[PDB]
Parts: C-alpha cells; sequence; structure tokens
C-alpha cells in the first residue's frame, strides 16, 4: 500500500514546490553566494563627450558662397530615431548607458597629451582637446588674443598638496557631465582606525581571538564603502514565497561555516552499553533491532550543524520521530529546553509535547491520559504546568514554556538572542532534577517489565549531567560568535518549507559528545562575514538600480513599457532566485513596493542633468525636424547664414497644433482629414525626418504641399517627409533667383534650429583632480588573526566552556 | 493596437477588435475606444479586471 | 445590431490559486505502543494475565 500512499503524497508536495523559487538541487546554492564579486572599480581612460566642433560653409545674404568658414557645434553620432515616442525611449537608453560608464574615481595625470604649440611645457587633458587646439592656431580666422593664449596656457601640478589642474576644450553639456564625475567622487580615505572599526565589536572584544594589524597603510590609501542599510522592501511580512528562498539560501551558507565535532565517544562502546541497560529482548516490542539505528558518528555532526544553522538564519524546523521508541523521546526533552519554542512549526511541537506527557510524565504520576483538542491556544506543556503537583517537574515545565528569542539591537542590526540561563548551561542542572525524580516514581499501572526499561532509559541521560551542561555551553557559544558577523537583519517569521530534524539523531548527539571543544577558526569567521557583506551590498545596489529606471520611465511618460520585465531583471541579478517559479501575485506586490521608494542621490543628479538638456540634444541633430507648418498662403523665404535661402520656422505661434504622437495612438483621423480636405492652416507637431532638395524648379512647381495627401488615403502617419528648400550657389538653375525679378516663396515651412557657434571664451575651463590614489578591495587581509589554544577557550563568563577536563 | 500593451480576455475578443480597427469604414469614435482597452491589476486583494 | 461601446464587459476574477486534491497527504500519523492502548474508560485493553 506504501507505493500508493507515497506517490499520492509526493504529487501534492510538488504542487507547493512549484511556487517556491528555490533550486531543486539544494546544495547548488552554496556556489552562488561565494562567487558574488563586491563591486567594480572603474577608471575612465578618456573624457565623456557628446558634441564636437566642425566646419560648415557660410553663404551671403544673396546666394554667393563666402570664403571664410565658421566653427559650429554639430554633435557626433546623430543617430536619433523617428517619432516622439522613439525619441523619448532613446534618451532612456542614454541614461542607462551613462550609469555603467560613470566612474567611481577619475584620475587626471594618466590622461594628458602634450600641447605641441606651447612655448614652455604645456599639457592639455585629452587627445581631442589637443586636436581642437592645433586646428585653431593654424587657422588664420581666429583673433590674435586667442592665438597667444593657447601657447601661453599652462597647467599647475602640485605633488605636495596632491592636486593637479589641466586645461580643456569642452561643450557646456559635457562640462556639466565631466564635472559631476570629478567633483562627486566615491573614494574615501582609509587608515588603521577604519579597519579596526570594520571588524565586528563582539569579536574585537573577545578573549580567544587575538587580532593584530601588521601592515602599514600609506597616507594616499582610499577605499569604497559598502552600502549596508536595511531592506526597504520588507520582504518578510507579505511575501510568504519570496522569503522562503532567502531563508533557505542563508541556511545552506551557515551549514558550511559551523565546525564539525571531533573526538567523540566511540560508537561501538556506547551502543553495546546502551543495549544492556534497556534490555529490549525481554520486553514485548515489535521494533527490537530498531531502537539503536540512528546512533552514528556521521549523524551526530548533522544535528550539531542543523541546530545552529537553522538558528542563525531564522528557519522553521519540524520534528520527525517514532512515538513507539521512547529513547528518542527522552532526548526530545533536552531539545525543547534549549532550542526556543518559536523555532519549530506548531503542529510538530504540539505533537512532540503531547507524546512526552502522554507516555512518560502522566503515567509516572498516575494521572489520566491528557485529552487534547487540536484547536487550542494552549500548548500541552502549558496545561500540565498547572495540573501537575510536583515541584521539580512543574518548574522544568515553566522554563520550556517561557524560552523564546529576546529581540535586541546590537551595533545597528536586530538579532534574536538566547537568554542568559541557556548560555550559562545552568538549565540542564534543573532538567537533571526533573528527570531524576521522574525515575523514582512508581508507574502505578504499567507492567513491571516495561516500567523498568523506561526507568533505565531515563538514567542514561540523568547520569550524563557533566557532559551535557558542557554541550549547551558550546552549542550556545558557536551560535553566539557566528551571530556577530550577520550584516542583514535577523527577522523571524514562519516559512513555508521546514528543514526536517530527526529526533532519532538528536539521541546520537546527547550521548556521543566528548570533552573536545571546537571554536570557529578566524579565517573561517572572516569568510562568513565577507560573504554576508557582499550579498547585502548587492541587494541594495540592485534596488537602487531598479528604482532609478522605474522612476525614470515614468518621468519621461513611457507608456507600453512593461514594468514587469524590470522586476524580473531585478530578481535575476540577485543570484539566488529563479524567475520561472515566482508566483504572479508576488510580482505585482514587488512592483508596488518598488515605486514608493525614493531614488538614490547619485542616480538622480544624472537624470536631472539629462532631462534639463533633452531638448538641446534633440534639436541639434540633423536628419530630424520638429514639425511642419502648413499656411495655404504665400510667404517669402527668409535668408539664412548656413542654408542660403531656406524655409525654417522659429516658433509655432498663432497656428493650431496637432500632436502627431497622440494621432498615432488613438487612430482618430476625423479632425486632421477635415483640416486637409478643406484649406485651413494647421501646424503638425512631432519629430519628423525630411528631404533636402535644392532644386529651384522644385519650388516653382510647388512640390512642398503635395506630400500630405498620404495621411488622408491611408491611416498611417509614419510616412510623412516634408521637403526643405536649401537654395545656394551650388544648386543649379540658380540663375532664376539672380537675374529675373521675383522673390522665392513656399506654401509650407518646417520647424528647425541653428547650431550654436564656437566661442573660445566659454568652451575652455580647467579641470582639477588628484594626482595618485590606491583603491583597496578587501579590508580584512590587513588584520592578521590567530586563535588561542582550544583547551583554554572561555565563554561570556571567564569560566571555560567544556570544563570536564 | 492600444495606447499601452494591454491584455483582452479571449482570442476571439482580440479577433473582433482587429477586424473593426483595420476597416476603412469604421468611424473614429469606435477606433478611439479600442486604444483605451487595458487591464487593471490589484495586488493588495488579488483581483484583476 | 452590434454596438461596440455598449457590448463590452469588464470580467473579473482572482490572480493566483493553488488547488489541492488530497488533504490527508499532508498529515502523517503514528500510533502509541500497543501495550499502552486505552479504551473509552481510561484503563487499558488486554491487561489481564
Amino acid at each position: 500500500l506504501k507505493t500508493k500512499e507515497e506517490h499520492q503524497k509526493e504529487v501534492q508536495y510538488e504542487i507547493l514546490q512549484k511556487t517556491i523559487p528555490t533550486f531543486e538541487p539544494k546544495e547548488s546554492i552554496l556556489k552562488k553566494l561565494e562567487d558574488i564579486k563586491p563591486e567594480q572599480v572603474k577608471k575612465q581612460t578618456k573624457l565623456f563627450r557628446i558634441f564636437e566642433p566642425r566646419q560648415l560653409p557660410v553663404y551671403r545674404a544673396n546666394g554667393e558662397k563666402e570664403l571664410r568658414n565658421r566653427w559650429y557645434w554639430k554633435l557626433k553620432r546623430d543617430t536619433l530615431p523617428d517619432g516622439d515616442y522613439d525619441v523619448r525611449e532613446y534618451f532612456l537608453n542614454l541614461y542607462d548607458q551613462v550609469l555603467t560608464e560613470m566612474p567611481d574615481y577619475l584620475l587626471l595625470k594618466d590622461m594628458a597629451v602634450e600641447n605641441k604649440n606651447s612655448r614652455d611645457a604645456g599639457k592639455v587633458v585629452d587627445s581631442e582637446t589637443a586636436a581642437i587646439c592645433d586646428a585653431i592656431f593654424q587657422d588664420e580666422e581666429t583673433e590674435g588674443v586667442v592665438r597667444r593664449f593657447i601657447a601661453e596656457m599652462r597647467q599647475r601640478v602640485q605633488a605636495d598638496r596632491n592636486v593637479v589642474n589641466y586645461p580643456s576644450i569642452l561643450h557646456p553639456i559635457d562640462h556639466a557631465f565631466n564635472e559631476y564625475f570629478l567633483q562627486h567622487q566615491l573614494v574615501e580615505p582609509l587608515n588603521n582606525d577604519i579597519i579596526f572599526n570594520y571588524i565586528p565589536e563582539r569579536i574585537r572584544n573577545d578573549v580567544n581571538y587575538i587580532l593584530n594589524m601588521d601592515r602599514n597603510l600609506p597616507s594616499t590609501a582610499r577605499y569604497i564603502r559598502p552600502n549596508l542599510l536595511q531592506d526597504r522592501l520588507n520582504l518578510h511580512d507579505n511575501f510568504e514565497s519570496l522569503w522562503d528562498t532567502i531563508t533557505t539560501s542563508n541556511y545552506i551558507l551557515a551549514r558550511s561555516v559551523v565546525p564539525d565535532l571531533k573526538e567523540l565517544v566511540s560508537t561501538e562502546a556506547q551502543i553495546q552499553k546502551m543495549s544492556q541497560d534497556l534490555q529490549l529482548e525481554a520486553l514485548t516490542i515489535q521494533s527490537e533491532t530498531q531502537f539503536l539505528t540512528g546512533i552514528n558518528s556521521q549523524a551526530a555532526n548533522d544535528c550539531f550543524k542543523t541546530l545552529i544553522a537553522a538558528m542563525l538564519s531564522q528557519r522553521t524546523m519540524s520534528l520527525d520521530f517514532v512515538t513507539t521508541n521512547y529513547m528518542s523521546l527522552i532526548s526530545g526533552m533536552w531539545l525543547l529546553t534549549v532550542v526556543p519554542n518559536d523555532m519549530f512549526i506548531r503542529e510538530s511541537l504540539v505533537a512532540c509535547q503531547l507524546a512526552i506527557i502522554n507516555t512518560i510524565i502522566y503515567p509516572a504520576f498516575g494521572m489520566q491520559r491528557m485529552h487534547y483538542r487540536n484547536g487550542d491556544p494552549q500548548t500541552p506543556f502549558q496545561i500540565a504546568e498547572q495540573q501537575i503537583q510536583n515541584f521539580q517537574v512543574a518548574n522544568w515545565l515553566h522554563f520550556v514554556n517561557n524560552n523564546q528569542f529576546r529581540q535586541v539591537v546590537i551595533d545597528g542590526v536586530l538579532n534574536q538572542v538566547l537568554n542568559d540561563n541557556i548560555r550559562n548551561g545552568h538549565v540542564v542542572n534543573q532538567l537533571m532534577e526533573a528527570l531524576m525524580q521522574l525515575s523514582r516514581q512508581q508507574f502505578p499501572t504499567m507492567p513491571v517489565d516495561y516500567k523498568r526499561s523506561i526507568q533505565r532509559g531515563i538514567l542514561l541521560l540523568s547520569n550524563r549531567l557533566g557532559q551535557l551542561v558542557d554541550l549547551t555551553r558550546l552549542l550556545a557559544y558557536n551560535y553566539e560568535t557566528l551571530m556577530a558577523c550577520i550584516t542583514m537583519n535577523m527577522q523571524h517569521v514562519q516559512t513555508l518549507t521546514t528543514e526536517k530534524l530527526q529526533l532519532t539523531s538528536v539521541t546520537s548527539l546527547c550521548m556521543l559528545i566528548g570533552n573536545a571543544t571546537v571554536i570557529p577558526s578566524p579565517q573561517t569567521l572572516f569568510h562568513y562575514y565577507n560573504v554576508n557583506v557582499n550579498f547585502h551590498s548587492n541587494y541594495n545596489e540592485r534596488i537602487n538600480d531598479a528604482v532609478a529606471i522605474i522612476t525614470a520611465a515614468n518621468r519621461l511618460n513611457l507608456y507600453q513599457k512593461k514594468m514587469k520585465s524590470i522586476v524580473e531583471d531585478f530578481l535575476k541579478r540577485l543570484q539566488i532566485f529563479d524567475i520561472s517559479r515566482v508566483p504572479d501575485d508576488q510580482m505585482y506586490r514587488l512592483r508596488d513596493r518598488l515605486r514608493l521608494l525614493p531614488v538614490e542621490i547619485r542616480r538622480l543628479d544624472i537624470f536631472n542633468l539629462i532631462l534639463m538638456n533633452m531638448e538641446q540634444i534633440e534639436r541639434a541633430s540633423d536628419k530630424i525636424a520638429q514639425g511642419v507648418i502648413i499656411a495655404y498662403r504665400d510667404m517669402q523665404l527668409e535668408r539664412d547664414e548656413m542654408y542660403g535661402y531656406v524655409n525654417i520656422a522659429r516658433n509655432l505661434d498663432g497656428f493650431q497644433q496637432i500632436n502627431l504622437e497622440e494621432l498615432m495612438r488613438t487612430g482618430d483621423y476625423a479632425q486632421i482629414t477635415n483640416m486637409l480636405l478643406n484649406n485651413q492652416p494647421v501646424a503638425l507637431v512631432g519629430a519628423l525626418p525630411f528631404i533636402t532638395d535644392s532644386s529651384v524648379i522644385s519650388l516653382v512647381a510647388k512640390l512642398d504641399a503635395t506630400v500630405f495627401a498620404q495621411i488622408v488615403k491611408l491611416r498611417k502617419v509614419d510616412t510623412l517627409k516634408p521637403i526643405l528648400y536649401k537654395i545656394n550657389s551650388d544648386s543649379n538653375d540658380f540663375y532664376l533667383v539672380a537675374n529675373y525679378d521675383w522673390v522665392p516663396t513656399s506654401t509650407t515651412k518646417v520647424y528647425k534650429q541653428i547650431p550654436q557657434q564656437f566661442d573660445f571664451r566659454a568652451s575652455m575651463h580647467m579641470l582639477t583632480s588628484n594626482l595618485t590614489f590606491t583603491v583597496y578591495s578587501d579590508l580584512l587581509a590587513f588584520v592578521s588573526a590567530d586563535t588561542v589554544e582550544p583547551i583554554n577557550a572561555v565563554a561570556f563568563d571567564n569560566m571555560r566552556i567544556m570544563n570536564e577536563l
């Protein structure tokens, strides 16, 4: 029947597991935490430039080409898209690019090309900075006050005060961009008082671990501080499936750190003695050879690691036992008096507390069997704490009812700490007195054969007093000295899946321990710290990057952008989750809580520096124009200095504006067809391309007004391309404008701008940075740590742990 | 064809949304109504519309 | 007739369930040692010699 009950059991446990985002090989997560690199230091090799100077031909008032050319600020890489939604999506891809290009520290001495025109030794700050300077000197059009200056300009390096300034030639948009990487550094000075503070206070004030600093740090040593603040997304109150991963992933790491026991009692001498005191053959017992199956040397090290690592990461822990086997139930009395009661799941704490009372305690004192109802607020150790009439047993039942974790805030973080009576090991001196008097009780109805074997199974634990006080002084010290290096917050809720603890193998710990104390090694204790800081600083550097995109997509008015794709990329870079098992209920709570957080200070001043200049980069591009204006009347072409005769628009004043972005979303073409079927003046607003046709006969034939009929025939607006007349001297058929008596006119014109000229006095400035840094990555490679000899290891009081020697 | 990338509830519902949008005789009031057709997800109480 | 703006409806339901077909696969029961098996009166059954 067991193949039918188990394949029905294992098909319901699979439905729950497909909503938990942990990995199905459990021990695979340990590689995924120990490989998280802290950060990347980024030194910029070259300056950040958007604009560049160029030469463009300049024409006269009438169409004659002039010899002297002028320097304009036309930008490089003018690959701007088409349409106002595709333009505002391009600037998000610029802001997402600058955040990875942004340096933490920017030195300036290693980026300096010499100025080949200076009288003395002159140096400029980039290769492009020297490239503009030699183009201005040899060109004769510049004033002599500019030509004498670029030879007389000179840097000032000071190696004593560790500063240096260098000249530059930059656009004002790049000047505001390069200053922000240069004024707001990330590096902070480092000395021996910071490494002595980066170590935790509970290990620095410990007696066993001696900590000395044996390396000299220079005066110019900098470091980057880890961002360790608590979780602004409270992932433990309503995310009942996303917290089970973080609790599992912090439990597998803490099993690889806690040391394994050494020098145990020999397992062939204990079982051969334990089988003599119980006398299992003479009883009426079905499981004769099954009482002593779990006593092992490989299963005592498991319940020492399971009991600590499910206590450092607040992981629930069920019980697995057989209520027939009373020896695995007496060793369940020690588990409850030490491990706090809120750790176990309630249905497995009640099922263990009921089996202890209804088999061992209440048959001893001669009371009735405890009728217990499962829908009760009182655990069975709280009901029999009053109905029992002893004092040794009614005082042990009062401690096990009232041991939990007492929350306290040490050095910034909250951590669940045990009470003072368990860390002292003194409680087992009370459990010995509650278990010795229960061994003298006559079991007034039990058969004499079964009573005499449950009185000698008790005296196998009451006679082990000196080496069981010496256990819980060590079990509460390994947890206490590993809790010091916990950077994340130690919150406590009930998880969904539980790590099963077997009470058969807790029996293998209480009577196989010896007088050999083990403490965590200082190289182990400094590695469990550096994994926890590298994961907690990575958890706060993805929240700040997922908020700064979700917010910046909402300021730019980007509809049809799936915000769920950003949360899946936030959960992916947190290297312990997978995405294919997260429920869709908790992906819309994670988007609800990520919008309410404020954006980080250094990721906001970059976005405010783009949104202020988003219209200056869009208008300065070629191959794009910000709308066409139809007039349906004659208007003369104004003359320009870089296009000759041109139809440009300086403002959309007086004319009714129709947004071509909104006209594409809705599809309502009832107005713009009615404006075009009649002859009514209108102004289309958008980001359109254009064709630049210099033909004079293309103006007499009036080819400008014929391109708008495609809007009426077919409902698409993407195929709009107005013409832009550029009548120069180089355009043939120019003799009509010169010789004949007529002014050039066009029905429509186009909205466009003229690029900013090159002024020398506003394009140069001096950039001031430092001379030499040294950025160190890890800090606990300077502290050289050694432990004391393990025999002389002392607890929080100076009496030593494991004092049976 | 919506203002933002929404989700209608059936494949037959989206088939008679595209059949009226791509006609040449559908008036602009109905063609403006299909663009304003998206879903609303609430995560406090787990309901969608 | 078919009018588009008056024939739509805003259908609603939950986001996520997780249904379970067998409930007694979650609990796991065992029995107290059969010498100490207790009848409706609190003395045991089969106690005599």
